[PDB]
């Protein structure tokens, strides 16, 4: 028998899964409601939008019509699900109801709302979605700004921070405690990007927002602690699952916050599926579940959902914790534990902080970077890396196939990483960092 | 005891055994034996300090003043081993010959080019790019004489990194390959032929050529080749290297089907208390498992190190190889880790490729530049035999391969696993997860 997929929400993980599904089953009726007038976009690319970059139509991989006419997908755009019960969906010019055999949560994270006063003037922004970036942009034309507060002091914050500085602006950043990113890095790693970040921005650390002024434009913003102009501010503290559609059945919720799915990305209710930002995953190394809302997961994830929907078997096997951002010259990136997550979780760790050069010592152009690794004292397993500074991104990856593979310190010292004098130097970084650990054995 | 280590070689390979053996066992007697002037050096910054985009003293790590006084390495410095006995090793320094006992013996003394049969190799002109002292012939000469036009005779790594190094000083240069494509031993066609084009455009690209003889002068001007003649002024031999094993023969050691010196795990040769590390080696192959010569920088340091240890009492193995490198001519990478189409095949494997084109960064984000990848994978088993990688950007994609076929990752795994996304850096598909993917898990 033919069947009957439905897909709320039209991101990164909802066309994954609208994809795989009609791949796999052409026969099979592929519906996808989408809220806004964008489908297969990017949130990622916002900071950048704004930036002024690229453009806002550079957040589409794919158009519509590739998906309708191109891929069979019955796409509705503008259509906002606002009410699901078991096998039927309610959407809304026109309130529509339609039935299911499967459904999935490819549903996303919305910013997370700071009850304070002056949060709904005109003047504030958060940075979720792109219908965000176009109307950050058609204000900073319809009115003057030269000074830019953000409240938040972690990634969406920084990128956006970025955003500003690049187009001449006083920006200031508010983070509520003692430094930025405090809750995904160590100290050691996140020192080498505020040298940097107190520099071109001003950084005001402990600190907790009060207020925020203004006629129906935003004027001023009032914390714990002093005054600052202002005449746009972002609101970055942080993000929370779409969980509110998923109760209306007593989906399981788990711990995280995020919808409870397993290994096939199913949910505590048959048929229901649940992908990306919306979903509570598992992760690789500590086998907790975990909510980590990053893109390639989000993909991965409703490839992983479409399939088994599909009726061909396919387990994901978590993640990592893998992610990567920027400061202007500074990368900072992780995978898998830190020292503070590594302690929590009870694990008998030794670490090493070092610094390395980016180049051989002759070939020009060598750039600093730092590497600190965390390791399990009785197994001798990598349970994390995390790398600063320049060309970074080879050592990130690198070890996130090798924590993926429950690498040692020593498998790791002796993986053929390659090596050219305009690539990297000799004994390359992470196998440097894998070295200093050591290899102990009782 | 207090035993004493003797180790033919300066090198990488020479310089980790020694400071891995003293650093272990600090009350020991050892001994390095190097022909040259130059410790601890770099062979592969000779092309960029050619370029003039180094000084000379850049080529060494450690000042020979680290090793000694710092560590406690008994450097002999311009001193070279003459022959090898059971226990004795006859070395000639101060013009004079001299010997010395030793308990334990490590060959690290390299590779050399091959000398090719052509008539006039020996005119001044005519250089080989393999050591230190090479480079900084190299540069006085074209001090003393003035050059307009270089002749390569390569197609391989070292000749393109020599050839690039005159071309962006404006010179003249001609390459000549013996056969069909440049690089044609350690990657496939459709891997090359992306480097070739921007060869060309930068390059006389002179293919299916032997160079007959060269000739001029007192000192060269001309090269002749059985497709023709060019004018040059200086001559840059790079038709492959050869494993220095004349002296380790005079000990009965084991010669692999290589050619290099045949070891174990341990670096350990067919001879009892003697071992070798680096050019001078035959290594293992990590994924067929089988014997292989690679004669490349981080293998030799390692090997360096493995043997070290092991004279010392400290048990260590060292798995062997993936075949992984890198190079680049211009602005074009060229990398690989694993087998080929063409090992793979020859290898007996039953076996199917992917060749895609994707780029280095989204769509929105700028600076986009285009990457290609090829991947080997076997049929029974669905496990990555290899992966070539060419374009910008592709340090990840090896590096991170190499950790997979490491391990044994098959294109699911590859798949799977949690790389890094954000919009300078890469796209949200990883080009290594499109490769996975692209190749399919077909079980
Ligand atoms: C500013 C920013 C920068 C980021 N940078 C990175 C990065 O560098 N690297 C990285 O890995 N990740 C990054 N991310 C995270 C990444 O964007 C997400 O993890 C990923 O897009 C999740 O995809 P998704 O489809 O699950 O959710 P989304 O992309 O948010 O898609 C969900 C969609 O569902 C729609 N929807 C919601 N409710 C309804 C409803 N009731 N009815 C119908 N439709 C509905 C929404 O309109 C939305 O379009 C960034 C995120 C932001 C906000
Ligand atoms: C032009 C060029 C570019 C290269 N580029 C790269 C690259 O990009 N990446 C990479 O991984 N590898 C590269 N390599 C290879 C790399 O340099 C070698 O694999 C590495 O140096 C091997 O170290 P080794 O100590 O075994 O040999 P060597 O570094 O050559 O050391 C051997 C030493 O032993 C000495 N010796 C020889 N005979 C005697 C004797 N009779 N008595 C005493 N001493 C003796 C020699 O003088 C020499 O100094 C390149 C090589 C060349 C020539
Ligand atoms: C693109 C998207 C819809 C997923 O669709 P997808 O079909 O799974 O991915 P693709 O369109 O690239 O793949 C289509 C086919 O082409 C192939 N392919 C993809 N890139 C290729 C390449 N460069 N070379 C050769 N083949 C390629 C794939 O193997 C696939 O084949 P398959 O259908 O048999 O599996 C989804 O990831 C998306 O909405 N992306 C944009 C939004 C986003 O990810 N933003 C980031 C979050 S901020
Ligand atoms: C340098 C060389 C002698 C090896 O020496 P080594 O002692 O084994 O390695 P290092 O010099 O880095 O040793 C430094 C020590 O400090 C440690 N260390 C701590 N922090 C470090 C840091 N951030 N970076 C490097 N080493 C660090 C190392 O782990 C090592 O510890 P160990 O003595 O307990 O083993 C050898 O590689 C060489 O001769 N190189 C020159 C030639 C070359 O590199 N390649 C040739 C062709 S390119």
């Amino acid at each position: 028998m033919k069947k009957k997929v439905v897909i709320i929400g039209g991101g990164a993980a909802g066309m994954s899964a609208a994809s795989r599904v009609k791949r796999l089953k052409p026969e099979w009726d592929v519906k996808v409601f989408e809220a806004t007038e964008w489908v297969s976009h990017a949130p990622c690319g916002i900071p950048y939008v704004v930036e002024g970059l690229s453009t806002p139509d550079k957040l589409m991989y794919y158009p519509p019509e590739v998906f309708i006419k191109k891929r069979g997908i019955d796409l509705h755009l503008n259509a906002e699900v606002i009410e699901v019960d078991t096998g039927y969906v309610r959407v809304r010019g026109g309130e529509k109801s339609y039935e299911w055999d499967y459904l999935v949560f490819a549903n996303g994270a919305s910013p997370q709302v700071p009850a304070i006063e002056g949060v709904n003037l005109k003047g504030v922004f958060t940075a979720d979605l792109p219908p965000d970036a176009l109307a950050i942009r058609e204000y900073m034309e319809k009115y003057k700004v030269e000074n830019v507060v953000i409240i938040g002091g972690g990634y969406i914050g920084i990128e956006m921070a970025e955003a500003f500085a690049a187009q001449g602006k006083n920006v200031t950043m508010i983070v509520r405690g003692e430094r930025v990113l405090r809750r995904s890095f160590d100290k050691e790693v996140t020192d080498i990007l505020e040298e940097k970040l107190k520099k071109h921005v001003n950084l005001r650390l402990q600190e907790i927002t009060m207020k925020i002024e203004g006629e129906e434009r935003v004027e001023k913003v009032v914390t714990d602690a002093g005054e600052y102009k202002a005449e746009l501010v972002i609101l970055a503290t942080g993000i929370k699952p779409n969980i509110e559609l998923a109760k209306q059945l007593g989906v399981r919720i788990g711990e995280t916050g995020a919808i409870w799915t397993n290994e096939k990305m199913q949910t505590s209710v048959e048929n229901v599926y649940a992908a990306g930002d919306v979903a509570e995953t598992r992760h690789v190394i500590t086998g907790r579940r975990v909510w980590v809302p990053l893109a390639p997961a989000g993909n991965k994830m409703g490839y992983v959902a479409g399939s088994n929907i599909a009726g061909k078997e396919l387990h994901f096997p978590g993640v990592l914790g893998t992610a990567v951002t920027k400061f202007m010259d500074v990368e900072i990136g992780k995978t898998g534990l830190t020292e503070m997550e590594a302690l929590k979780e009870g694990y008998d760790v030794r670490t090493a902080f070092i610094k390395a050069s980016t180049r051989p010592h002759y070939y020009p152009g060598g750039r600093e970077i730092w590497l600190k690794g965390v390791v399990d004292n009785e197994t001798n397993r990598l349970l994390g890396v995390q790398v600063v500074g320049s060309d970074i991104l080879p050592r990130i990856d690198t070890a996130a196939a090798m924590l993926m593979a429950g690498f040692t310190t020593k498998d790791a010292f002796f993986t053929d990483l390659a090596y050219a004098p305009p690539f990297a130097p000799v004994w390359d970084p992470l196998i440097v960092l894998a070295r200093v650990l050591k290899f102990l054995e009782h």
